[PDB]
């Protein structure tokens, strides 16, 4: 079919663990079962911005904390992994606490006052996608 739906939601969900940036390539070869074209594709696609989007704000927040001065990861497992299906694997944790580190020095370093301070951090987590597991091609 071409109709996403609530199941592709929360698969894609779970993905991003693995994922950030995925490309149309890989997200055809992780959902065999859809029809992809320009709306459905565009639209599963919207939704791992979606998702960096959330990521990028607990990201910013957490690492401010920290300089102003376990809850993060429930509030990132809550919304990607909400059932609690899956372990949290150790490649998202290395993910997480280098976009951490990215985000406490620039604003340590008072960068984030400075035009464009996330796109460099975006480029180094953009090439640290893992592979997605070959089970979540089964149905």
């Amino acid at each position: 079919s071409s109709t996403l739906t609530p199941m592709h939601l929360r698969k894609a969900k779970l993905m991003f663990f693995w994922v950030r940036y995925p490309s149309s390539a890989v997200l055809k070869m992780y959902f065999p079962d859809i029809k992809f074209n320009k709306n459905n594709t565009a639209q599963l696609v919207k939704w791992f911005s979606n998702f960096r989007e959330f990521y990028y704000i607990q990201m910013e927040k957490y690492a401010r904390q920290a300089v102003t001065e376990s809850e993060l990861y429930r509030v990132l497992n809550l919304h990607y992994n909400r059932n609690n299906h899956i372990e949290v694997p150790q490649n998202f944790r290395f993910v997480v606490e280098s976009t951490l580190r990215e985000f406490f020095r620039a604003i340590q370093g008072g960068k984030d006052t400075e035009q464009s301070w996330k796109k460099s951090i975006y480029k180094i987590i953009s090439r640290m996608d893992d592979p997605v597991p070959e089970y979540f091609k089964s149905p």
